[PDB]
DNA sequence: CCCGGACCTGTGACAAATTGCCCTCAGACGG
DNA sequence: GCCGTCTGAGGGCAATTTGTCACAGGTCCGG
């Protein structure tokens, strides 16, 4: 049925700040790239994003013109080295078609220890930061389809590359992880609980259990 | 001892950002 | 060779969500 996303954890681990529609973009990259017998450059069809995605073709040639140009100056950092995204603008060749230039470096960071789901598990969730906990949670997923893992807060603070309000642990807990836990509850075939590992006053972990629907 | 102080919690306000919608009009193609 | 339609590249919108901070209200420490 749909696209299998599969990436090294080097990526599900890596420190960047991506939008939604970067992400949705980047999944497709991964796809292309391990579809593939390099050049790194990759291709997006406007049509085609907005069927995936159940976009009008506006708004979706909205979504993705205005992504590609926020990418400009991203860099990614693996635990460390950093690297840019992009090594040429993005351009048009054709109407309703853009082409893109992945730095080849980033190659072997994306196929290599591995994360995999496929792509309908996470084509409803809107935060971006709720992309990247549930990306985490797969890498530690069984067969079976249940798991349970001890992220550390600092480590989700770094890696997440969160806002610096959020280093007040009750802004932590209202506006990401209830919200985040709440998103992956309703909008994937996942079910999530956690409870907090404290030491002193101190709350330094969250600890998820999850099983499949 | 009661205090001021250094921690922690959650909630009420407001500011800045993002969401799916809506409308216009020229490009690329076929009847 | 023109034209009606299917696209998609632009300009926008109000309703929600996300990001930030002041203040109320708990504990323990040391003086
Ligand atoms: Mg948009
Ligand atoms: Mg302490
Ligand atoms: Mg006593
Ligand atoms: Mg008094
Ligand atoms: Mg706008
Ligand atoms: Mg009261
Ligand atoms: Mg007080
Ligand atoms: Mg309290």
């Amino acid at each position: 049925n749909s696209p299998r996303i599969v990436q090294s954890n080097d990526l599900t681990e890596a420190a960047y700040s991506l939008s939604r529609d970067q992400k949705r973009m980047l999944y497709l990259f991964v796809d292309q790239i391990r579809k593939s017998d390099h050049d790194g450059i990759c291709e997006i069809h406007v049509a085609k994003y907005a069927e995936i995605f159940g976009l009008t073709s506006a708004e979706a040639s909205k979504d993705i013109r205005q992504a590609l140009k926020s990418f400009a100056g991203k860099e990614v950092v693996f635990y460390y080295e950093s690297f840019p995204w992009f090594i040429k603008p993005a351009h048009s060749p054709s109407r309703g078609l853009y082409s893109v230039h992945i730095n080849p470096y980033l190659i072997p960071f994306f196929i290599g220890r591995f994360t995999q789901f496929r792509l309908s598990e996470t084509k409803e969730i809107t935060n971006p930061y709720a992309m990247r906990l549930y990306e985490s949670l797969c890498q530690y997923r069984k067969p079976d389809g249940s798991g349970i893992v001890s992220l550390k807060i600092d480590w989700i603070i770094e890696r997440y590359q969160l806002p610096q309000s959020y280093q007040r642990m009750p802004d932590f807990r209202r506006r990401f992880l209830q919200v985040c836990v709440n998103e992956i509850n309703s909008r994937t075939p996942m079910r999530l609980s956690y409870i907090e590992k404290k030491k002193g006053r101190q709350t330094t972990h969250i600890v998820f259990s999850f099983r499949d629907i």
